[PDB]
């Protein structure tokens, strides 16, 4: 007996096109998404060229329309030069991404004043998300309050961060957050197995206490999102390993395993992979779209999943229970038991759908 | 013709006793204060042992009462273990000091949650000051708002920081700040002369643009305070130079030079070295206390000032105009033209004076 889920949404993926297509491209990354039960993805802007201006966004839109197999929206990235210049294209993006700490990214800002300038100039009704670790979470929350608007915190990984966000929510501040599966299912305990190259990720893997705190504070977590961050094994194991884990193909099975163990409910999962992503980012429904999962199937994660060009996974060897059997996207069979059945280009930019525009007051 | 000033107050000094008395002690550091026209100092807690508990405070109080030549108050320091334990002695301290960044200090905290715990437990009517650089300023401001109280930012050094504080004040937030003379009168341009050891300080010396921004935003600066941070020349020039500059003997002459050039007024100076320190820290008046300065005397700062045991200065070679001629402290001549005339032990703990307690609602 299969369970029918709505089309799941991952608001944090790196699809590497343009410019990093040996790691992933729209076609391979959206194949990975579909195999993971994900029918809509929001792609981050730290590509080459980075998506920090109208011409880069135009290029990325065309590459995505030609290559994506599932539906998508594309983030714009904040830079040290583009505040006040994105107004005409802002509404066509998923939102604006701020990179506020060292990581795989034309996009660290030099000064909190630059953060302020982005919060002041980006349209107030459109999403802002931030890579903001440890005290940076508190700092960007302060900027959001000074500018009287909301912010969404990406990949929360630490007890410190989730408790800060919890305190902010208790004060009624408009903040939401997401958590990635590696910060729920891996910890320092796994670094010996992974090694120092494979284990590189930002935010870094946390202690057992960090992981426990995220689970204990599940009520504070608005979304799950993979931070799918593919790099090749050669890159991960080489002399300057880039941070990041692939995760689209493993996220849902890991979380289904947790559901079957009673660690969270099916509803908790659907709030975090469907309803809350929709409402935070004003993402539209997908007609005739659903995912069928088998909750009984036990398997062990292999050394690589079938679709991502990363061709490795940090979850190798973990025992999971639950698998994606079928995905239907807008009335077409998109995935069945290991086979993707929609071509590159089937996917569409949801921000171009009438129902996918973010509502705003007449300007 | 001399000008009579009130007794000036420096709310940020490191007097190194207990435990670092080769660098400075209460007797030498307060001699330096008097020679700089300062009659009251607030001493930081990063000593050895650090002033982070009642027994350490009791020791420091006695050492100060025996050694100080001018009046004083002693800060307590926040640690990772003492939140919720300082309530009985809190009112006897200048305030609570938080070290939130790497510097010469049992006292960096590991987590913003620890900052929150201090803001929640330290009595709400008593001062909190923070070493908080760059985004850390925004982060600690957020914690202050979450806990509904004020904060004072130590040694603001950058355009980024002063503009953030300016924005916070424009939103009516209860934040005050101080600036140290090296961040007004030295910059990157001086690093070649100073060298990499002598030039080490936290916050580091800023660009010309940082310095210009502090001057342009003088209205945002509530206090001047030296961050007198004496270390010996051997230490500054050795293989692991500690950060910090001595500054008590040079602060007032540097600022008087600026007054005579019309860069700020005498009133601006007195707000920042007398009235605002009094009101932010609830420091009492000193009866029969004043400083006489000669605004016409031109001199060049030598390679060391007479009193600080640091026996070096980063301001060597700077031309100044203005000198302290006489200091009277509580009816006794304390300093005349290079000679200190009150003994170690003349100084008193102002928090023990009836008028020096911080007012509070009956608990
Ligand atoms: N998380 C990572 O370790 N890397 C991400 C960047 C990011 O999400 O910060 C990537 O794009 O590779
Ligand atoms: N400012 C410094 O560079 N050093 C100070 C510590 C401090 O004020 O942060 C010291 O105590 O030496
Ligand atoms: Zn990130
Ligand atoms: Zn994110
Ligand atoms: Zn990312
Ligand atoms: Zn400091
Ligand atoms: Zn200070
Ligand atoms: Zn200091």
């Amino acid at each position: 007996k299969l369970v029918r889920l709505p089309g799941l949404i991952d608001v944090h993926v790196h699809l590497r096109e343009p410019g990093g297509t040996h790691k992933e491209d729209f076609a391979s990354g959206t194949a990975a998404a579909l195999a993971g039960g994900i029918t809509m993805v929001c792609a981050m802007p730290n590509t080459r060229p980075p998506i920090i201006d109208a011409p880069a966004l135009a290029l990325a839109q065309k590459l995505a329309e030609a290559g994506a197999r599932c539906d998508f929206a594309l983030f714009l990235g904040a830079s040290s030069e583009n505040a006040g210049t994105l107004g005409t294209v802002a509404g066509s993006a998923a939102g604006l991404k701020l990179y506020l700490n060292e990581t795989f990214s034309e996009l660290r800002l030099d000064s909190v004043v630059q953060w302020m300038e982005h919060f002041e100039t980006w349209p107030s009704h459109l999403p802002i998300v931030a890579h903001a670790e440890q005290q940076t979470v508190a700092a960007v929350l302060m900027v959001a309050q000074l500018t009287q608007r909301s912010v969404h915190i990406c990949h929360v990984a630490r007890k410190e961060e989730i408790l800060l966000i919890k305190a902010a929510k208790a004060r009624g501040l408009p903040v939401t957050c997401e958590v990635a599966p590696h910060h729920l299912f891996l910890s320092h305990d796994d670094l010996e197995r992974l090694g120092p190259g494979k284990g590189e990720v930002r935010p870094e893997l946390g202690s057992r206490q960090d992981v426990e705190a995220l689970w204990e504070n599940m009520a504070v977590i608005d979304c799950f999102a993979s931070d799918h961050a593919p790099h090749t094994l050669e890159e991960k194991c080489g002399s300057r390993p880039p941070p990041g884990f692939p995760g689209l193909e493993t996220m849902l099975p890991l979380l289904l395993t947790a559901v079957s163990e009673g660690r969270l409910s099916l509803d908790d999962l659907l709030q975090r992979l469907h309803h809350n992503p929709r409402r935070i980012f004003h993402l539209p429904p997908q007609e005739d779209t659903y995912v069928e999962v088998d909750l009984e199937h036990e398997w062990t994660i292999p050394s690589h999943m079938p679709f991502s060009k990363a061709h490795w996974t940090p979850f190798e060897g973990q025992k999971v229970k639950g698998t994606v059997r079928r995905v239907v996207l807008r009335g077409e069979v998109a995935y069945i038991d290991g086979q993707v059945l929609v071509p590159p280009g089937y996917g569409q930019d949801v921000r171009k759908w009438p129902q996918g525009a973010v509502p705003q007051l007449p300007p």
